[PDB]
């Protein structure tokens, strides 16, 4: 309530070659008192890449610096970044995060694609991967909770796929909790390979944020596919 | 403390077609009351790779120990580059303990990760591997040498991968053109405000070469008390 933060891109959908997405920023100070703060964009995306939405013509060389805002203010700040067409095709995810003098943390996100269809299934070249939490559960109590993610893997090709899959949660402290097991599987032509995983979060698992990572390999093809979800635990 | 967890890798290098990695795993209670806890073992690698190698098993154990050895195949199709296998342990009460050891496939051990004769020395400066929840600042020392013949263009930039889902710009984006035998060579640290949260935070660095469109990125970890 202190701060809320919102986030809009120009577009969401980006050729293979890349290009250049121009972003506003609105934070605003809903509370009763100045508050102050820290903010900055950055992105997630495929291949494990994470950058800062920031680049500079030299050495970098700035700090982190606060801005405050006095109550019923806001700031309104624009931001862009192109996107190589060195880096993965794939879902990313632009985040505007802000950190409240507090500790509070307060995020606005926002997605787009390169070289891949909006709304799309992510796919191996006709090998489909919809991997859903089922219930739409986004967090768990401290004393610990249990969520299913459907699993369902549609194999579009006109041949059968060899593919290996598992899951983990990366969460705080660290964390990479076996989700599911390696497998393999071979999935004729016009199958769909279907299960449902859960993940107990025990009690004694830290609080905090555990993204649920589903990797998926076309083992002939080499080529490896990931979708990830966030669940909070309070 | 209530655990002490020990991780032993048979094998710490592996060729580009991969292979077996042998584990052996220990687990000690030398508290003074029984405990509680489970274990599992996991690994993390180039690419945003992380993968399952034993499953979460609880166990209700005291001076005993805990020994049990846990095997894994790293497959061609995996990227070369270094991978760290951590032995996780999480007690009744909350508290986390982890082992870790590397391994590296398709490149050398005690050699630099490098871009085709462009190497990449990204350290923290001190080895500060922690800072308190009041704060503190950890510099990185960042040295890319251009070994090759020719001209190396190269894109660089770092985030602190940390809780509550926070990526926080370390370093911006930068882009050197670098001539046959020169360095960029530059010390860059991150100040943790006291406000930001406590927790495990990856300090993410990444190196392009534009032109061959090849990327090796540097993690590295600092814990906010
Ligand atoms: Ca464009
Ligand atoms: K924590």
């Amino acid at each position: 309530p202190v701060i809320e933060a919102n986030l809009s891109l120009n577009q969401n959908q980006l050729a293979s070659n890349g290009g250049y997405i121009s972003s506003q920023l609105g934070i605003r100070n809903e509370s009763c008192e100045t508050v102050k703060f820290k903010y900055w964009l950055s992105i997630k995306g495929p291949e494990g890449i994470y950058f800062p939405a920031k680049a500079v013509v030299g050495v970098d060389t700035a700090q982190q610096e606060s801005d405050a805002l006095t109550d019923g203010r806001m700031l309104n700040v624009t931001r862009g970044f192109w996107v190589p067409e060195y880096m993965a095709d794939g879902k990313y995810t632009v985040s505007l995060q802000v950190v409240a003098e507090n500790g509070k943390v307060f995020k606005a996100n926002q997605e787009f694609v390169k070289g891949v269809d909006l709304n799309s299934l992510p796919e191996l070249n006709g090998l489909t991967i919809d991997i859903k939490n089922q219930f739409g559960i986004n967090s768990v109590e401290s004393t610990g909770g249990f969520v299913p993610f459907t699993v369902d893997l549609n194999n579009g090709r006109e041949g059968e796929a060899n593919v290996e899959f598992w899951m983990t949660a990366v969460g705080p402290d660290g964390l990479i909790i076996p989700v599911n097991a390696r497998e393999k599987w071979v999935i004729a032509s016009g199958d769909t390979y279907s299960k449902v995983r859960g993940i107990n979060f025990d009690k004694s698992y830290p609080a905090g944020e555990y993204t649920i990572n589903a990797q998926v390999v076309d083992i002939v093809s080499g080529e490896r596919v990931e979708q990830s979800m966030t669940v909070v635990k309070k």
